């Protein structure tokens, strides 16, 4: 459970298994089980994106709703109609519960407070290539629980982790 007085900070994001999160400007896959299971663990809680992120939402989508949005942007002159932009984690995780929703730069500037991680692993061959964003490396502090392998509608195998630390 999450008291009300914390600030527990999670990290969501779904990955080729080579770790490519994005390309491009995008996400180089579609997947709608990812779709359905970003929701379902985020819905009713605050997310926080980089300013990247919000760009490759398209603006009709945009804020995602439910869910507090929150962009992280160092330009004073950024604005992302419907939310909130803020220069800093330290403003932007001030709800009891966050969900850090990418991408790569925010994955690896939110990792030291976060104490959950939720991943979807999509099973298509996409090797690294200049310039994509990438998932977070997690080292031993951190515990996983990897499911098996399932099978999506469209085609590709898939897995959930789930990985926690104190
Ligand atoms: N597969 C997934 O789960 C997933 C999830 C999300 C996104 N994505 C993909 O990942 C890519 C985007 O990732 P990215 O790493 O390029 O960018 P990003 O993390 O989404 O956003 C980067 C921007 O965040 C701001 N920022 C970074 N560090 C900051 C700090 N310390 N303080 C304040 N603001 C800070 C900066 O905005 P300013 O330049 O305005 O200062 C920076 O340009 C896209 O391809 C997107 O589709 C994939
Ligand atoms: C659903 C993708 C996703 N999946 C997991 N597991 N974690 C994340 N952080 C995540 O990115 C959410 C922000 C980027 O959203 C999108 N970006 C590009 C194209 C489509 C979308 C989808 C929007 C709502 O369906
Ligand atoms: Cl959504
Ligand atoms: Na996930």
């Amino acid at each position: 459970l999450v008291p009300r007085g914390s600030h527990m900070v999670g990290l969501i994001w779904a990955q080729a298994t080579s770790g490519v999160i994005g390309r491009g400007g995008d996400i180089p896959w579609r997947l709608p089980e990812d779709q359905a299971h970003f929701r379902e663990i985020t819905m009713g809680h605050t997310i926080v994106m980089g300013r990247r992120t919000w760009d490759s939402l398209p603006a009709k989508v945009r804020p995602l709703p439910g869910r507090r949005n929150v962009v992280l942007s160092r330009q004073a002159d950024f604005m992302a109609s419907g939310a909130e932009v803020v220069g800093s984690l330290e403003e932007a995780l001030t709800s009891p519960e966050t969900w850090v929703i990418g991408g790569g730069q925010v994955y690896a500037l939110a990792l030291p407070y976060a104490t959950r991680c939720e991943v979807t692993e999509v099973d298509i061959g996409l090797p690294r290539e200049a310039g994509d964003a990438l998932a977070p490396v997690l080292d031993e502090t951190w515990r996983g629980e990897t499911g098996e392998w399932r099978f999506s509608r469209s085609g590709l195998r898939y897995r959930l982790y789930s990985y926690h630390r104190s």
